[PDB]
């Protein structure tokens, strides 16, 4: 296996605008086939990257900045990863979803709004080349990634992911670590062949290739490098932790026993910070955290992982994320702060997660037993608030993502799965459990654990139109755990 901690952590450059005035900002981003070395001891890997970079450039914007992005496809006309034609016209389709963006529906990256190279061919919902991000929303860690119909697991795995940070200037009074002490950590597990090429499985009378129900990579990367190290000064740092992996959930900790200070979730700052010894981070979740290296001068500290992916973690491989080396000399005094008080925050629908089987014996994962192409059923009225009760009788956790909105977690409550299985009866085996401090703020991707009913409260706005909701395990999303969502307007 590849030698851990021999490559420095890349920090993606911040994208510079093509045009910026006091009232509009214009970006252009091209998807390019490119080659990048993922580890000291590997030949360069063929990847698909935004602006030919992996991860894509970090986009930084201000709350309410009027932002436009022209996302362009400069990619080959055939894919280099295994395509399964049975889960359903150009072979390569792309569309960019700004995950967590409060976005009008024609700029949200609808799966059927894809386009091929140079917009030559476009899907049925294609409408515009330049996407509009009004950014009228809390400061927060967003990220952007491909969302093309039936291809999302492959296009993201190929490298099409990037960070997107909304800065709210009113938060600058909290004096949280900033500038070079504010670092995104995009975590992606991959399997890499001896020759440096990406491996993605082509099989689980099955079709060949065949989609797989889950992908667990052999190696962990952060910001596009295998098991990297980051030299840090002995002071406070802010890290924007993004799980950009297809399937893998991480459970992070520090091997010197230190704590994290969580300050933010998907939808922005928590109401109050939380000292944590460890945390779970499923696909597309983000943790905004502070690590205080002040008391750890000279130490090497491993960011460790304890969560299995198709088996227990391997102490020599996926038990490891990255290594901090507290050996950078202090440039200036640490003027940053770790406040404990961060922010002040002032119909019912029932949805069933379940899996069936297709004609080939493969599992198909479904929301409410509906296919993607079935007529829409989740149709809340713009401006209305709903409580969604998400019932999970399956064996595993599903990280559920609702587009457009962020939501509040009400509670989780266990139920007997065998009983529910047959009579369809919701017989609770314990009291509801309110969200921990980590989930007392705003979320947009939420772990619905096995054998539990999860309740969330969302207000559906400010925009109306056609959106989606789905599991963010991309191997589930593509087959077929995704549904349209119409926010209706009278
Ligand atoms: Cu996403
Ligand atoms: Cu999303
Ligand atoms: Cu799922
Ligand atoms: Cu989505």
């Amino acid at each position: 296996t590849l030698e851990k901690f021999v490559d420095a952590l890349p920090i993606p450059d911040t994208l510079k605008p093509v045009q910026q005035s006091k009232e509009k900002t214009y970006y252009e981003v091209t998807m390019e086939e490119c080659t990048h070395q993922l580890h000291r001891d590997l030949p360069p890997t063929r990847l698909w990257g935004y602006n030919g970079l992996f991860p894509g450039p970090t986009i930084e914007v201000k709350r309410n900045e009027n932002v436009y992005v022209k996302w362009m496809n400069n990619l080959p006309s055939t894919h280099f990863l295994p395509i399964d034609h049975t889960i359903h016209e150009p072979e390569v389709k792309t569309v960019v979803h700004l995950h967590g963006g409060v976005t009008p529906d024609d700029s949200d990256g609808y799966p059927e709004a894809w386009f091929s190279k140079d917009f030559e061919q476009t899907g049925p919902y294609f409408k515009r080349e330049v996407y509009h991000y009004p950014n009228q929303q809390r400061g927060a860690i967003l990220w952007y990634h491909d969302h093309a119909m039936a291809l999302t697991r492959l296009n993201v795995y190929a490298g099409l992911v990037g960070a997107y940070i909304i800065h709210d200037p009113k938060e600058k009074r909290l004096k949280l670590p900033s500038d070079e002490y504010d670092v995104p950590l995009l975590i992606t597990d991959r399997t890499i062949n001896e020759d440096g090429s990406l491996f993605y499985p082509s099989a689980p009378s099955l079709p060949n290739p065949s989609i797989v129900p889950a992908f667990c990579g052999e190696t962990i990367l952060v910001n596009g490098k295998v098991w990297p190290y980051l030299e840090v000064e002995p002071r406070k740092y802010r890290f924007r932790v993004i799980n950009a992996s297809n399937t893998r959930t991480y459970n992070l900790s520090l091997d010197n026993g230190g704590d994290f200070i969580q300050i933010g979730s998907d939808g922005g700052l928590l109401p109050r910070s939380v000292k944590l010894n460890s945390f779970s981070l499923a696909p597309a979740e983000r943790y905004d955290i502070i690590i205080d290296f002040t008391a750890y001068e000279g130490e090497s500290i491993i960011l460790a992982n304890s969560a299995g992916c198709g088996g227990d973690v391997n102490p020599e491989t996926d038990a490891n994320i990255m290594q901090f080396r507290v050996t950078k000399p202090l440039a200036q005094k640490d003027e940053s702060r770790k406040p404990k008080y961060l922010a002040s925050y002032p119909n019912i629908r029932t949805l069933k997660l379940a899996g069936t089987q297709d004609e080939y014996g493969r599992p198909v994962l479904l929301l409410n037993n509906k296919r993607w192409h079935d007529p829409v059923t989740e149709t809340p009225k713009v401006g209305t608030t709903e409580i969604w009760s998400i019932i999970n009788p399956t064996r595993g956790t599903h990280p559920i993502h609702l587009h457009l909105v962020s939501f509040r977690v009400l509670d989780r409550r266990p139920f007997d799965i065998a009983r529910y299985q047959e009579s369809g009866e919701l017989s609770y085996t314990g009291p509801a459990v309110p969200p921990p401090p980590s989930e007392k703020g705003w979320k947009d991707t939420i772990q619905a654990h096995a054998g539990e009913v999860l309740r969330i409260a969302a207000t559906f706005g400010p925009y109306s139109g056609r959106y989606v909701w789905h599991c963010h395990i991309l191997e589930h999303e593509d087959y077929d755990m995704m549904r349209p969502m119409d926010i209706t307007d009278p």
